């Protein structure tokens, strides 16, 4: 029984390479670290969508393009004046995709052609629906996209109400391109799943977002920062961790089914969290991940992506709960990317088998006599 | 390479034993045939999330508790007035169901109890929504639940505008049986891989109907209409038949992942359309086509399955082609949340596989100026 689909290779890709020894990661053969540094997050979803960076013109199209593409229909932004303004972002995040699928007359087209404009559509898309959210929550309204921003400067600009600064952009654009891909992960996974079925793009990302929400996947991102207020100190981070680990519970921001080494998006992440810190957040961080990581390393479970991003989107103006959109808003060009790579290589229904543990020819007993 | 996870066994279950070989089904051991004769969709339910058979003061209770569920919360049914018309069934399902559990104060409490409790609610609100959709498709107002009906009868009842014969209630009834429950299927596994990563239910079932959505999954049931429509009488039905698998092309509602025999659901099915055929065409059709069909396709192992009779059921009982995968919904949303129910206790882990990969490895960053 291939518990958790643990092992399980199901599919062919060129997407992503995830070495969870070593700790390394590549979108389609390029080192995250390289991306990280030298690209912006119109660069990468283009590579990630297109299987190879683009060429000068290219990538200005591309980014006019996606850009074209930022604002959502009136009717959509109507319906989130009545969305619980309490409800949890990533459900907001689930309804707006949702409901953005039912404004498009061709919602049900799967043709590549058709994947990749709506795809263009969401990935340009997120940031506003993310962004709107967060107004709402701030009693404020949603801010239009500017065109003349990067997709990572403007996220901060529709989300803050003001132009973020070029390294305030530059952050957020780091933060974007480390979370927008990472293989057959839960909330790819399920959206391949969806998709396997041939349903649409939009049914395949609600299913991804519905996913990507949980705590033991993108959900740890807010995990770890309720973790770091739970603590509070970093007097009180070393004795936390003991107790935690001694009611046999789990750090939120370690582990990885794949990574059984540091996760080199959370290297890089650390580098950042250092940063915004020269710092509370990041010094207690700094004693759970030595502190659990005495006990927890030598079982090949390390910090992953989401134990430094939160210092990241907090110092970006982030309250907790919208650590998950934000990555959700960087993930949707993987999650895009892959749909159009399960397409081309694969496209089977997914339906898997259990190891049946049940009973059979059970009588069905008259109602009276039971 | 596991395509398609075929023969992939990843968890355990006790809910539903799929018999491939002689084709058979059991919910909690007991045969589908028994459940779709003497059980209801009440019963079914409290069996598919209780693992066992009510007692008489359960199922009573059982009943009562969903009975008074149905009704959709006044802001969902105002929601519902902007949802576009010309939406597709299953994307206003897809949205009803997120925008529910944005209205959930504890929508991600994913305790056992929290999971049986949030799951009545969606078990009993998924005919009220489905029924909503159509009304509002015509340009109608949804219906309000009645109590005093089955959730069959009450579905029907929402759905169609006037209260249901016993007869065709009885239909409704056993037709959400027989698509209550099917192992891991793609909704039913989409679920899983939803909520295996601990998010709430809405999300896992949202996830859960956008597999549904599909048309490779609870799909065929409207490409057998268009089968049986496109042959027009049974008189041409056995030469559209040769035809058609000489053009090399597939038969609707034959044919399975798992069932390499008769679909039992079908066989339950295939009794219900007769009953409903005593327009007899659409069967007569059907029996020329399973029978033509199948002397070709039964020893390839490929025959009727749940698809190829339960259109001619749902369209007599008024729904047209694109109501039926949510029907379906209305049904399997009951198996969704028993899965999720059992997934948690008994496995419970986060379903993360990889892929084989056959791409590119260290490749440089190219300077922009030198692509
Ligand atoms: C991501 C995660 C689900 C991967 O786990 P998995 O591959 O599915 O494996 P399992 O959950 O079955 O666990 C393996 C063992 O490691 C332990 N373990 C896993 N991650 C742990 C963590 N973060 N804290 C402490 N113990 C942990 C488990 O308790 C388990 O114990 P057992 O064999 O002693 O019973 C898991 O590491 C986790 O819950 N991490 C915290 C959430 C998180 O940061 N998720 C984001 C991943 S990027
Ligand atoms: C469900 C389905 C996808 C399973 O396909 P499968 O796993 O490839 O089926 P088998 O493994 O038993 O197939 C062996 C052969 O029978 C053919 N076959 C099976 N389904 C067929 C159908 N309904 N009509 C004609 N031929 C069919 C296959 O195409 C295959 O091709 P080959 O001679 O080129 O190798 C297929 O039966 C189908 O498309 N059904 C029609 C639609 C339908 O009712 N399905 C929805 C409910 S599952």
């Amino acid at each position: 029984v291939a518990r958790g689909l643990e092992g399980v290779l199901f599919t062919e890709s060129r997407m992503c390479y995830i070495d969870g020894q070593q700790g390394k990661l590549y979108y389609y053969g390029i080192p995250i670290q390289e991306l990280a540094e030298k690209s912006s997050f119109e660069e990468t979803t283009f590579l990630l969508l297109h299987g190879r960076l683009p060429r000068r013109q290219e990538l200005e199209e591309f980014s006019a393009a996606l850009a074209r593409r930022r604002a959502l229909p009136a009717h959509l932004l109507e319906s989130f004046k009545r969305y619980p303004v309490s409800a949890h972002p990533m459900s907001f995040l689930r309804t707006a995709v949702s409901e953005f699928g039912m404004l498009d007359p061709t919602e049900g087209d799967i043709s590549r052609e058709a994947l990749y404009e709506k795809g263009l559509d969401l990935i340009a898309k997120f940031a506003t629906i993310v962004a709107a959210n967060k107004r709402l929550k701030e009693g404020k309204e949603p801010i239009p996209p500017r065109e003349d921003l990067s997709h990572a400067a403007n996220f901060l600009y529709m989300a803050n109400g003001v132009e973020p600064s070029p390294e305030q952009a530059r952050l957020m654009d780091a933060a974007l391109i480390l979370h927008a891909e990472h293989g057959f992960n839960a909330s790819t996974f399920t959206a391949i799943a969806a998709f396997s079925t041939e349903t649409d793009l939009y049914s395949a990302i609600t299913a991804a977002v519905a996913s990507l929400k949980g705590p033991r996947h993108g959900g740890a991102n807010e995990a770890v920062m309720r973790m770091i207020q739970e603590i509070g100190t970093p007097e009180r981070a070393r004795e936390w961790v003991r107790e935690k680990l001694a009611k046999k519970e789990r750090i939120m921001g370690m582990g990885h089914r794949v990574y059984k080494a540091f996760d080199p998006r959370a290297g890089v992440l650390e580098k950042l969290a250092r940063l915004v810190a020269e710092s509370k957040e990041y010094q207690i961080l700094k004693i759970v991940e030595e502190e659990a990581g005495k006990v927890l390393n030598p079982r090949g479970i390390y910090p992953n992506v989401d134990f430094y991003s939160g210092v990241v989107y907090s110092d970006l103006g982030f309250s907790l709960e919208f650590f998950t959109p934000i990555f959700a808003v960087a993930r949707i060009s993987g999650w895009v990317g892959h749909i159009l790579e399960y397409q081309e290589l694969d496209n089977r229904l997914l339906r898997p088998g259990a190891k049946y543990v049940g009973e059979l020819d059970v009588p069905y007993v008259p109602l009276e006599a039971r």
